[PDB]
């Protein structure tokens, strides 16, 4: 297995991965076989790490996870588009705080009901550099740590709500953390 501690993307055991933090040395990601990885973090800053695909799309993804946050963290499908510049999250579980934004509707899919939100992020890290951009959210109403995500059902609900996606960059089943400690192990597949 490979331990990642510096911002990078690449491929491991057939799958794209991405690691990003603004607090190097406080978080690591261990790449396991197939679509599997773990993370460990301690009094960190911001971090996002996961395996998935370098070009996102309307995939039906199945994941199985162990998720043990001590504070603010998400277990979430995460990705980016350009033209327009958008980041999006399908949040399956969280730690101390359930994320919210401007309410936009609800979508029911894969046995659960999700609230839909939009937020704006100002002068923040993006795939293009420091930029201002929209975040699209589907947040499950009840936490879960395994199951299937029919991503097309979220994209379509967002579009019905006036939330328009662009050309896809990467798409990962991510662990994301903010000023917390914890661990995770996440195993994905299309």
């Amino acid at each position: 297995d490979t331990t990642i501690t510096q911002n990078q993307t690449g491929y491991d055991n057939g799958y794209f991965y991405s690691f990003w933090t603004d607090a190097p040395g406080t978080v690591s990601m261990t790449l396991h076989s197939g679509g599997s990885y773990s993370t460990s973090w301690r009094n960190t800053g911001h971090f996002k790490a996961g395996k998935g695909w370098s070009t996102g799309g309307r995939r039906t993804v199945t994941y199985n996870a162990s998720f043990n946050p001590s504070g603010d963290a998400y277990l979430t499908l995460y990705g980016w588009t350009r033209n327009p510049l958008v980041s999006y999250l399908i949040v399956e579980s969280w730690g101390t705080y359930r994320p919210t934004g401007t309410y936009k509707g609800t979508v029911t899919t894969d046995g659960g009901t999700y609230d839909i939100y939009e937020t704006w992020r100002y002068n923040a890290p993006s795939i293009e550099g420091t930029r201002t951009f929209q975040i699209f959210w589907s947040v499950r109403q009840q936490k879960r740590t395994s199951g299937t995500i029919t991503i097309g059902n979220h994209f379509d609900a967002w579009a019905r709500a006036g939330m328009n996606l662009g050309s896809h960059d990467y798409q990962i089943m991510a662990t994301k953390g903010w000023q917390s400690s914890g661990s995770s192990t996440v195993s994905i597949s299309e």
